[PDB]
């Protein structure tokens, strides 16, 4: 009988646990990657009410296998290529199994102060693999935080600005408050900008197009900031992309930041996805210009192995943010640096990550993706029916089928490969047009893979052609 | 050498962990209960930079052995009575390994079915270990949802409330919004308040004492009302607690909801440590009156034996938070939980709670909460037969709060220096609050590991450390 605290019970079942674990790893490419069920499907295989005395591991596993997996949308299998990658490695399951089973929750320093040091010091080695700036090294005035999500990281710098400017000229002036960006800019921003009160009018969504390959043009965040600067409203936030989630277009950091540090704009850097690639040589150009940004974010768990939920957050005024996010009226207390109280010690699987693989297997890695990418490029670029929509800058490639109504050929294209269960891909829209994507990630991918890939999709385009 | 992903490296590497954290478990009464180290003993442990090749996991293993853990307080050791509990079980890390196996990240309904559809059915499943009223179950308008903790969770019904007064006055009137809460309210409440942007001056933190045993006085809400009401301003969100963290305090949830409701005030009830308890019919009356909430928040992953994180939202009209939280122009179907949160990404958090739900059934949670409830008795007892002691607050849980008494020797408060001297001793952990503004020791018996044994042992070490001092 499972008790609910046991050494040698934990021992027993979780080694169970690791084989079955295994076992899905060895056999994931038995699944369909897109999940093929119906809403609603689990309600009825299951009971409607948890059991009064206990059920086996076995059936619990066996419920897993028959009803949770079909359920399943294989994020680690070698072909999914949607969105953009979350990877799982070796290192980070043993990251997130040794932080599960220590069990702490490290809001202040006290309730851990490994839980605070270790995160503080990989933040730094991070930043260094990144070639950073000083001024986002713990030793100075800023500083670097595990966040849950680019999500939360973004609405941390943005209350950090929107407190830094009100407590200075007043609450009142909060409708007078403007946040920048691009229209290839995530999501999480406009969400971010509802939490915090900005008013909808005051979300400067600056277009861009082809000419500059979907990057912010900095002449027209001047004519913005200008014109708002005119209207007696107060610029405040500025968030640049490296990277974008549709078509991985990267803003040039040097002269968007000169206009937000000479306006008093707070620069915040979005390099969610690509900025892992940084830690090589070859692509470290693409964040030039981050030494005149506020705050800087990466996803670890994204495409730096580090299993979710892993996202890197740094600032050069650490004060900035817990001036804003602390409640009272030496050390760091990491709680005044996010949204939650607790938090679990997520600094351990990325130590992990980083001993166990070391920066040259990090790199060799990126690179790999981007040479499977690479490939995937030319093999789209041998195909008259398609055609490269944006150049490939890093591991996501951007295509779509050459025009030749009602129907739109590109969606039922990436319907029908989808549904084939073979791989799992996903769209965008550039200019107005659908756009499909292809983001090599995922740790298990090979370019046997890629090229089944490949050929699924030109064996589903013949079809729908005829 | 060790690759980015191979289910046999990982097969032989996770049997190595999980052989590692069993033999922390066996012997984790063996370290301090706090840690002792110094702030920035590890810098000067590690590397200032990562390594260029690859490490064995044996040494990071040893360095884990001797230079993380000393610097880690042992939250699962049986000795931990701090704050309160953050349950690790069996089962609970069973679902934080298959969560990371699998490795999914479900922000949409496709993008993993099974991570929104095993969340709402085990929502649902511990709504009805609460009796619940009907509001709150999926299969309504209401629903509940995975947070990553009763901050977040608060936050989003601070801000769905807050968007829910807006868009129907316009938005120049969040400087007249108000929101209400007593004195003994967490200050994830102050902090949300904050964040989405309440002014400061429209936070009425009501004032309790020994008199209600620090639990809410309607009266005093419905005369703050009013004033606000007779001023021009909007009252709009109320915090009510059940079992607040400071002594385990309960808020009479019935009449405040009826002041809530009338006064188109979103009720929010927080439960997040007490809740659990609740799944228990002799504690069940602790949350009538919730049938008059909006919402209703429960940490799992504080009582419940669910690994961190796992905060359980409720709320009866799921609209409210969608339209606060959505990011889509048009959207007025299936759940999308990414507008119920804060975050994009979500890991398969609701795994874990259906584990802890399955291996060990409704019997056996409740014998747990009982359990320690009892340990909480016998604790108590052992303080009121020490005549150097004092109970402060009756204990209606498994926190007992106490103190030694002043003595005018010939006046002084040794309380603080009972605890340093106590937590310095490494065999046990215990935290401090302030009761009317006086200093409270607090015993939070909630680790699943803690036996009786351990219970007289911290008494006897903490009756030993009194005598020392007051000598
Ligand atoms: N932001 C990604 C999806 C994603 C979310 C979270 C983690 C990983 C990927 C997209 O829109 O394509
Ligand atoms: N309630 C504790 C914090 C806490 C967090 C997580 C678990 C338990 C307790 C406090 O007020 O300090």
């Amino acid at each position: 009988v499972l008790k609910p605290m046991d050494s040698e019970q934990l021992r027993e079942y979780g080694h169970l646990m690791v084989d079955f674990i295994a076992d899905y790893y060895k056999t994931i490419e038995d699944f369909p990657v897109l999940s093929q069920v119906q809403p609603g499907y689990l309600h009825k295989l299951l009971p409607d009410s948890a059991p009064d005395h206990p059920e086996t591991l076995d059936q619990v596993l066996d419920d897993v296998r028959a009803k949770i997996l079909p359920g399943v949308t294989h994020w680690q299998s070698p072909s999914f290529f949607a969105y953009y990658p979350s990877n799982s490695s070796v290192a980070g399951f043993l990251g997130e199994m040794l932080s599960a089973g220590l069990g702490i929750v490290g809001f202040s320093w006290v309730t851990s102060p490994a839980a605070t040091e270790l995160e503080m010091i990989v933040l730094d080695w991070v930043a260094k693999l990144l070639n950073l700036p000083e001024q986002f090294m713990s030793k100075g005035n800023g500083g670097g935080v595990i966040q849950g999500s680019a999500s939360e990281a973004v609405l941390v710098v943005l209350i950090a600005a929107r407190d830094k400017v009100l407590r200075s000229v007043g609450k009142n002036a909060l409708e007078k408050l403007v946040v920048y960006s691009s229209d290839q800019t995530h999501s999480a921003l406009q969400k971010a900008c509802q939490i915090a009160g900005i008013h909808p009018e005051n979300c400067r969504v600056l277009t861009t197009d082809s000419s500059t390959n979907y990057a912010l043009r900095p002449e027209s965040l001047q004519e913005a900031v200008s014109r708002d600067l005119e209207a007696g409203l107060i610029p405040f936030f500025l968030c640049a992309n490296v990277g974008t989630t549709s078509s991985t277009a990267v803003d040039p950091l040097a002269a968007l930041g000169k206009i937000a540090n000479s306006n008093g704009i707070w620069f915040h850097v979005d390099a969610a996805y690509a900025g892992s690639a940084c830690i090589c040589p070859e692509y470290r150009q693409y964040i030039d210009g981050v030494e005149t940004a506020d705050s800087f974010n990466m996803n670890a768990h994204k495409w730096f192995l580090t299993n979710f939920d892993c996202s890197l957050l740094w600032v050069k005024d650490q004060d900035s943010l817990t001036l804003a996010l602390s409640t009272n009226p030496l050390v760091v207390d990491y709680k005044d640096w996010q949204i939650p109280l607790g938090r679990r010690f997520r600094s351990l699987k990325l130590w992990m990550v980083l001993r166990l693989y070391g920066s040259e297997t990090l790199k060799s890695y990126i690179r790999n993706h981007i040479k499977l990418a690479k490939e995937f490029e030319q093999l789209v670029s041998q195909d008259p029916n398609f055609e490269i929509v944006t150049p490939r800058i890093f591991a996501l490639v951007c295509f779509r089928l050459v025009p030749v109504k009602c129907n739109n050929r590109n969606r039922e294209l990436l319907d029908a490969v989808n549904s084939s269960g073979k791989l799992f891909m996903s769209h965008t829209a550039l200019s107005g047009k659908i756009v499909l994507r292809c983001a090599i990630g995922a740790p298990l991918t090979e370019e046997k893979h890629v090229k089944e890939a490949w050929k699924i999709i030109q064996e589903e385009a013949s079809y729908l052609l005829h």
